[PDB]
């Protein structure tokens, strides 16, 4: 409350290391669904039903341009674009499966680095 803080966790080297895992994330061989913007022109039904799209490229320049406040905005905008996978794509496909195994990547790396 006011004049009454929790100890300061250092943030310093939060741009770094979400940088980083989002490297990781853009290297792995099952992120293909994942780099650009799904092409709303092309894919019947996505602009309707995803009201929020995300996606690698996207989260990489909000990255690299402060648009992220906080490494928690950044894990937000990471599980959206697998809530949206998840959301469009069914589990037994192939982009159903590389959506389930990008997260499980992703909230490892996540727990390793930050928790």
């Amino acid at each position: 409350s006011m004049s009454v803080k929790k100890p300061k966790r250092d943030d310093s080297k939060d741009l770094a290391l979400c940088s980083m895992i989002l490297t990781e994330m853009e290297t792995h061989e099952d992120a293909w669904p994942f780099l650009l913007p799904v092409n709303l022109k092309l894919v019947p039904g996505y602009k309707k039903v995803i009201k929020k799209p995300m996606d690698f490229s996207t989260i990489r320049e909000k990255l690299s341009s402060g648009q992220y406040p906080n490494l928690e905005t950044f894990a937000l905008d990471v599980r959206l674009v697998f809530d949206n996978c998840e959301t469009f794509n069914e589990d037994d496909s192939d982009i159903g499966r590389a959506g389930h195994n990008m997260r499980k990547y992703f909230e490892k790396k996540w727990t390793d680095t930050f928790k």
